[PDB]
């Protein structure tokens, strides 16, 4: 009596969005959906006890059924270490899947017409996407103690010098660079493929810089692929490519009305975080989606972490408000990739019915603590002014049961 | 009867700004103030018939004379170089200046209550400056054909190497940077002299980047030499020093009230455009100083550049509409420098004096084209919402004239 999902490869998590994923599985996803399910727990301790084998184990197992959908974990540090009582300071798990797939990470605010965004103007998506390291890109720098010169070389592996500064008093730091043209292509595919996916415009952002010769390399090899392999692809979807410098930008994209993909490139270390800023708007209503050049993969994750504050207030007993829409669209983007792949429209008419319903539970009047206070502001928001996790969770079970009822007609 | 303003250094320009600067020097000055005037003629035949020499003598002459007050000049490129026949593609004059002065730039836009801004929230002024090459700074970049190895190298003068990438398959681009400590401390000198002149507080925003060892020297920098130099200095003054990752800056600045300093840097090319962008308000509006870190040595310069459409139009015969505010404020704040570093209470007097009045005028209704369309919008407005060059310019002129015989009484 169940939909007949397929297979996704699940990875649970650590804290406060542990606890909301299981409670999403249980209300939200298996009374509908029977799944054909790979789990793999990418919890501190089971990642501890193998090493961090468990991560890599999950990645290749995304690599073989093209769509994962990823709890929030914690990242060790000295601190977490010490709590845990961890072998080594194992590496952040994103940065290990993203390293084995190769793809980019795109993020995503779900829009409710009653919460207030950073520009009012905004009406439609925006989606952003940064160029980051992995790669196939790597760098390096350090210090310099006083007078010398420093200079760059390349050495041919089939059959054979440059100065950067020749410099006397004072010292200081040097630093090199390496860029694949791969790295390049592949997030050029990555991003029309992103576009095409949403059926929005793509800008690509670019700032002024000396390094000339490496400027002209990205804008050709996106303008070239684009020419080849997606100019009708983009005539057919009524969507359009074009660059941007981004002091340009920025301005113009503070008072247009939304709506398209913005591809991000600063000429130097733009590193992948884990999590977004945290002043752009509610986090719980971020999210972000891994997608890899071949547009077949893709791997859905909330953009936040494991809201560690609120698992304190859990484990002492204290009533929380913890915003679970992240996660569930983790779980429906997920879902609704592999309908796509499957051409099952049962699975892709489940995931947007779930998207629906939570969006109208919000802007009906029923929402978390920290939407309510995104409204008025924290030092005026009372008790009545919103439901604890539980609450709400219960809230969006009953709104899909009754959505499900009333399509069966 | 005139004020004795003292030692200036003036640079004439290009095109309508030339205009317009003999303009304000005949109506606005003169008639009031008596000076002891370096001219240095920077326009392009000139330059061109001296080899850029006069724009070195002028530079020489700032350092000289500690006050320098620029008109916007023309960068050629190749169709500049057919249109007055030049003999070499000159540099750009800014670019020239600034190597030899050693300032930061900084730039700031003129607040009125009745113009709009990009962010409704902001009432406080907001002044910006970016770190950019020159120096001692300097880099390079290119191509890699295929297979090798890219490695960087240090030959210390006194007596004395790493990798970047081994890559295999696949050509790409490699780069490489120095940076001395010298001109990091200057910036902040520079920065720090800047907030102290202003009376606002001072923020320093940083990325976050692989290169750490590179990321930590701005932070130690800055944080020393305030500690060791401006601290007391800055307690008087009732501001202070903080440092933001640009991801929150953007955000907060963004829903704060403005007023405070932003030295903005990026670990990588900044460069230094001669002008600002285009979207953040009119440029007729924005100036920009440059400031040595000496805190003696500065130059008052017009945000923008010669507005060759006008030109082209004035050469017609035909009606222009040109802000004149930037460079008018390049007038005033040059002045008012000059008294700070004579103590004269006169010319400080009539420089807040002159900046009052523009204010004043355009917040009474009285407007350039480009204002009024700030205002409506430009399918909206009229011939009657606004005035011409010389009716503007007239009209401050009035004004001027009539503040100051009030103050005389
Ligand atoms: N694997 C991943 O994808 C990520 C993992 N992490 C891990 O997350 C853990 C904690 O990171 P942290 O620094 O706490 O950043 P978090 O995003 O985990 O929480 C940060 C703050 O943002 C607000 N917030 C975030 N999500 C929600 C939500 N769903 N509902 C309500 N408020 C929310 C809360 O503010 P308030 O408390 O004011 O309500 C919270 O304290 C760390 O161990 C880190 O390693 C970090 C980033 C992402
Ligand atoms: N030495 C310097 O400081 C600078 C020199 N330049 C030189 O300036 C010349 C032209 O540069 P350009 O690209 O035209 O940029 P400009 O700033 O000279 O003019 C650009 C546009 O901005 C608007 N604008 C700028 N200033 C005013 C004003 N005072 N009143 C009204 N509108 C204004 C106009 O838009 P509209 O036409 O829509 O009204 C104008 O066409 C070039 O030769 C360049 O080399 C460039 C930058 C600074
Ligand atoms: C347009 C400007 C006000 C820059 C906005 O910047 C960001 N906006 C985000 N959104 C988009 C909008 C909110 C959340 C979503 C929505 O409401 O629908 C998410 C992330 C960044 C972000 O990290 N931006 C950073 C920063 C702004 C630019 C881009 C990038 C790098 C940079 O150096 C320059 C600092
Ligand atoms: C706060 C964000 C909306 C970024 C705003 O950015 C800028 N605002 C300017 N103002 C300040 C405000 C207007 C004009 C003046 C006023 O109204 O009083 C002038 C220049 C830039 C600018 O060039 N910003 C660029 C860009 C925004 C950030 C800083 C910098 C580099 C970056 O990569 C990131 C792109």
């Amino acid at each position: 009596k169940k939909i007949s999902g397929g297979s996704v490869v699940e990875m649970q998590g650590d804290e406060m969005t542990r606890i909301i994923w299981e409670l999403i599985k249980e209300k939200l996803i298996f009374p509908y959906v029977e799944l054909d399910l790979h789990s793999y727990d990418l919890g501190i301790e089971n990642r501890d006890a193998t090493n961090d084998q468990v991560t890599k184990d999950a990645a290749e197992a995304i690599k073989k059924h093209n769509v994962g959908v990823k709890c929030a974990t914690i990242t060790p540090d000295a601190a977490r270490v010490e709590e845990f009582k961890l072998k080594q300071m194992w590496k952040s798990p994103n940065g290990t899947i993203r390293n084995i797939l190769g793809g980019t990470v795109f993020r995503e605010a779900i829009i409710c017409k009653n919460i207030p965004r950073l520009v009012s103007g905004w009406v439609k998506p925006i989606i952003i996407g940064h160029h980051a390291y992995g790669d196939q890109y790597r760098a390096t720098d350090f210090v310099v103690p006083g007078p010398g010169k420093v200079e760059i070389t390349y050495t041919p592996s089939d059959g054979t010098t440059y100065l950067v500064h020749n410099f006397e008093e004072g010292g200081g730091v040097a630093m090199g660079m390496y860029n694949q043209d791969k790295s390049i292509e592949d997030f050029a595919h990555s991003s029309f493929q992103m576009a095409l996916s949403k059926g929005w415009p793509l800008y690509l952002s670019t700032k002024n810089t000396i390094l000339k010769k490496y400027d002209g390399r990205f804008k050709d090899i996106f303008q070239e692929i684009y020419d080849k392999q997606y100019k009708s692809q983009f005539a057919a979807a009524a969507i359009w490519y074009e660059h941007r410098l981004i002091d340009d930008m920025v301005a113009q994209a503070m008072k247009s009305e939304g709506g398209f993909i913005w591809a991000c490139k600063n000429y130097d270390g733009d590193v992948q975080s884990d999590s977004v800023a945290q002043g752009y708007g509610s986090l719980g209503m971020m999210t972000s989606v891994l997608v890899c050049p071949d547009g077949k993969t893709v791997e859905a994750e909330a953009a936040h972490g494991t809201v560690t504050r609120h698992y304190r207030m859990y484990q002492k007993g204290q009533e929380t408000s913890t915003n679970p829409i992240a996660s569930i669209f983790a779980w429906t983007r997920g879902l609704a990739h592999r309908a796509k792949l499957d051409n099952n429209k049962e699975l892709a008419f489940f995931a947007n019915a779930l998207e629906e319903v939570s969006i109208e539970t919000i802007e009906a009047g029923f929402m978390t603590k920290d939407l309510a206070a995104c409204i008025k502001g924290l030092p005026n928001v009372q008790r009545s002014d919103y439901l604890n996790t539980f609450e709400f969770m219960d809230k969006l079970g009953e709104n899909l049961k009754i959505k499900l009822a009333q399509a069966k007609l």
